[PDB]
């Protein structure tokens, strides 16, 4: 088994000292890709270390009271690890750690990474708009269903929309208020929503529509991605032109029974397809193809069952310790 | 004598469709980098197309192509001998006329979609972005005419002055701190467009900090001359960007400079390289000895001192003149990283 140092974004909670958790309280895609990655992870038996991200006792799991980065560098240097796994973008790299550790890192931004030898991305179509060479291995963002609502939880569906993730225009908010509106049906608005100017245009231009509800976290979160009728994921090639890594709501809203409606942006195109259906970018959906796409997405069945197939947190922490140990071996690209 | 095609970052006005001029009507620092640099250019006699930013004020040409596709569309049927990109690779030398040039600016934290032909703003950036020692380094330049002169005689006011987004990586909170430590007042101009951080500097530095929201015209120009010092205090700290803050270019100090206003700062990236020109690297965090902030703000070089290293080392003619020498450096079939 491998002991595996898990570095997630060092980032703290906004106006205080105290530290975004893996997982977060709040908004944080990729402390979520930790900690269904830590989770996979822990259940093949091998040992992790979570750092950037001081947080909650299982089996095989030490958080390292490591946080700021230089914290984390000088833990690094001394540690008996195997893995360093970086999260975080190249908050820190490979200069400085034991010899015999291997370096990998997991790429979520839409630049090109600070470390691109040992770098895995969440699509083909980051791959490429990152410079990732063709034997750079592309690993979606992984999703434990014991995260998340089950079938045996008994969230009943209701009406709405959802979006989760920032208000902001390459978020596509605007257009999902649009879409939601095209299908006649409600969106809730969750996220958190710092860029006021182009809220309040969402809310001038579709305020009937859609329910502005904040940022959310813990329970309401599960509750709201459980029962929403489609989550909308609605990524806009803005300027970077925005092309979406590895679109973490869409493994959240399958794994709780919820499919998909997205754009083909970026990441979106691949991973879309396979637990609802894609539009086009922009506000001007005519209601009945609308109404329509929504009717031919599949059942909280189909996509429960397809997210587990194709992200399973287990398969695809297995998908890693694949190249964990390609590393291990004397493996490298690119 | 050039066509240069000017690419600035194509970005609408928040919340409406219209387009962010050069140079900005408000906050924005790349479309400042770009109406200097065409300042110089049109200066040293060459034509300047600007695109990514229609409507602005009117030898140069302002083209009606903002969006990527509309851009791109225009540079595969121009006529230019050269394309001059700062938008961090919306577009690139792929379907351009041949013969045409590509030269891009690097505006950013992170490596760029466009490394050959590349120029950085500072060695940090260089360095960081991972750009070889053949990538000119060239900083941003700065048009004097566009700010207040000596005979502007703008009277000089007790207050520091931030001039930025109100967002951890730039450091609000830190100047916040620095000028508590000097006794002195905060005006803490630019969009806070971050509650809690910006909730975190007035509760913690009430008394210091007014702040008075994003600014521009002339209300900008006579706040970076009538301030006592400019607060340049970005923080190497994680981000969004992914990775550590490093400032790339740091487009305020030149202002602040060349508008007889010293400059306080941290070595963050390319303040390093250019704060010390202007005034005084101090460092990170919000832990400032009173006595000693006072020594640094007392100790800052005056007005005509700044004003003279602004224009020496950025003046947009003479930082114009370095990007035409790597204009005709690519037309004559020159390459890098
Ligand atoms: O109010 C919110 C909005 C979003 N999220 C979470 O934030 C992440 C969004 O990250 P994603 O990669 O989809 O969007 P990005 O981080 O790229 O903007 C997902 O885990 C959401 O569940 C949340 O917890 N509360
Ligand atoms: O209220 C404001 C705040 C900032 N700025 C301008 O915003 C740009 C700040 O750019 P800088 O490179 O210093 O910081 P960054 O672009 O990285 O946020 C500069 O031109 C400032 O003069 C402005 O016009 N009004």
């Amino acid at each position: 088994p491998l002991k595996v140092a898990l570095v997630n974004i060092p980032l703290r909670v906004p106006g205080s000292d105290a530290w975004i958790s893996v997982p977060p309280q709040g908004y944080g895609g990729i402390q979520w890709v930790v900690a269904n990655l830590m989770d996979g992870l822990l259940e093949l038996g091998h040992e992790v270390f979570l750092l950037g991200a001081p947080s909650p006792g299982r089996p095989g799991l030490t958080v390292v009271p490591a946080g700021e980065p230089e914290e984390i560098e000088r833990w690094l240097r001394t540690a008996d690890v195997d893995v360093v796994h970086d999260h975080s973008g190249g908050v820190i790299g490979p200069a400085g750690l034991p010899p015999g550790t291997a370096f990998i890192s997991s790429h979520h931004f839409t630049t090109r990474p600070v470390n691109p030898v040992g770098c895995t991305y969440s699509s083909r179509a980051q791959r490429a708009h990152c410079g990732g060479g063709d034997d750079a291995p592309v690993i979606p963002i992984p999703v434990d269903p014991a995260r998340y609502r089950s079938a045996a939880d008994q969230v009943a569906k209701e009406d709405f929309l959802l979006f989760m993730g920032r208000v902001s225009p390459h978020k596509g908010a605007l257009e999902a208020a649009a879409f939601a509106h095209a299908c006649g049906r409600r969106l809730v608005l969750a996220g958190p929503a710092w860029e006021p100017e182009y809220f309040d245009e969402i809310t001038r231009r579709y305020g009937s529509t859609v329910e502005p509800i904040g940022e959310v976290g813990g329970e309401r979160r599960l509750d709201l991605l459980a029962s929403a009728h489609a989550v909308l994921a609605m990524s806009q090639a803005v300027t970077g032109i925005w092309c979406e890594p590895g679109a973490t709501v869409v493994s959240e809203a399958a794994v709780s029974g919820t499919p998909v409606v997205g754009t083909g942006n970026g990441c979106l195109a691949e991973i879309v397809p396979s637990v609802g259906e894609v539009v086009g970018y922009g506000t001007d959906f005519a209601p009945d193809e609308a109404r329509r796409t929504l009717a031919g997405l599949p059942a909280s069945d189909e996509v429960r069952r397809a997210a587990v197939r194709l992200w399973g947190h287990v398969t695809i922490a297995e998908r890693y310790v694949e190249q964990y140990r390609r590393l291990l071996a004397g493996a490298t690209w690119k």
